[PDB]
């Protein structure tokens, strides 16, 4: 069947990294830059394989944030993709359940960014919309990230996380702006 | 001989985590709290083993910082320890060389905190004192971390890192203060 392996970036072979880049480009329909690839590296990769062949991926990146004024360790989930011909068979769900187990063993909180349609998969494995305010650094000072509110979901490993509290994010750059649409 | 394995926190067994806690407490001479242990978890552990037995460790934690106003991905090295009876045989050095290879495959910059005596080991494997200013968040705003300047060393994976530039750190809490000594 499908076999799942969880590997840190440092544990990947060159072959596996090239196959990951291929899966990401194709699965994101060519909207996937060198910075987006760099942005996926440095943490854990949960990967699905059909015999030797990479067919699914999600990354978990460690981030260090503040919940109101208290430090909180975050596992930040990104770059979820399943090869188009392998979709709608539960691989995405399995990737997320493995991801939840990593978060539970390692971090206080899981966070991710999803579109409205995108959210159902995550919600089926326990994720919930973050209700509180979000803040990001802009030219060295915190400013509320209205854009992103409602698009961020979380998953509670540390039972004392208030999803209505304010999160103050670490800097990850990647053009941040508030959309205004008439 | 000594065998080296690099494992993410999520890949450790319960036995291995308990042995890691034991090594850390003993190797840090009982100055090692639950928060200090939590602070070591969530990234990579480079570990040295004598047959089945854990004898050395160092952790690499992903951090996301700003170099002046540009994002920089950091591998933050912490919790280096070798069992006292195994010291002065090159295990510490080997742990650091494995650590440097992780940094080179994953991050733009390695950073760590060392005492004056502590620095020689790191300097023997290419690390250098960060010369620029350091900034940390305090009640939500950046303030210069004078305390820490001179105690932080870096190791350049991304050849365009200016060690005289200002680093703006992510929040990791753990009582921050400037010492004043007469
Ligand atoms: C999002 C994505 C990873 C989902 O992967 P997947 O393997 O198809 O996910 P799953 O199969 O677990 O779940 C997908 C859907 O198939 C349905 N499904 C899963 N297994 C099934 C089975 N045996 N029979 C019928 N339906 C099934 C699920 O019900 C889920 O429901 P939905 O139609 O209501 O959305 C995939 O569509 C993808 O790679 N998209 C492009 C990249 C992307 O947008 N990624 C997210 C970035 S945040
Ligand atoms: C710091 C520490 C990890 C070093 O581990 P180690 O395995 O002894 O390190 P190494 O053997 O690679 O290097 C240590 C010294 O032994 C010397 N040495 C290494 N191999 C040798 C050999 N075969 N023969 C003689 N000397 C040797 C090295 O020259 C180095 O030089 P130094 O005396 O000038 O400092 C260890 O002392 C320790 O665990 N300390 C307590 C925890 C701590 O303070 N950690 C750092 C937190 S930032």
């Amino acid at each position: 069947g499908i076999e799942y392996r969880s590997l840190h970036t440092s544990q990947l072979t060159l072959s596996e990294k090239e196959a990951l880049y291929d899966l990401l480009i194709e699965g994101f329909e060519g909207d996937f830059s060198h910075d987006d690839f760099a942005h996926t590296l440095g943490g854990m990769h949960v990967m699905a394989f059909d015999q030797q062949k990479l067919v699914g991926h999600v990354a978990i990146i460690q981030r260090h944030m503040a919940l109101d004024n208290t430090p909180i360790s975050v596992g930040y989930v990104e770059a979820m993709v399943v090869e188009q011909s392998y979709r709608r068979q539960g691989i995405g769900r399995q990737l997320m359940l493995q991801t939840n187990k990593i978060i539970a063993s390692c971090y206080q909180l899981g966070l991710l960014s999803a579109s409205d349609d995108g959210q159902k998969l995550y919600h089926s494995v326990g994720w919930q919309i973050w209700k509180g305010k979000l803040f990001e650094l802009k030219q060295g000072s915190y400013i509320r990230s209205i854009e992103e509110e409602g698009g961020v979901m979380g998953w509670k490993a540390d039972g004392e996380v208030d999803f209505t509290a304010s999160l103050y994010c670490d800097f990850r750059g990647g053009d941040q702006w508030l959309e205004h649409h008439h």
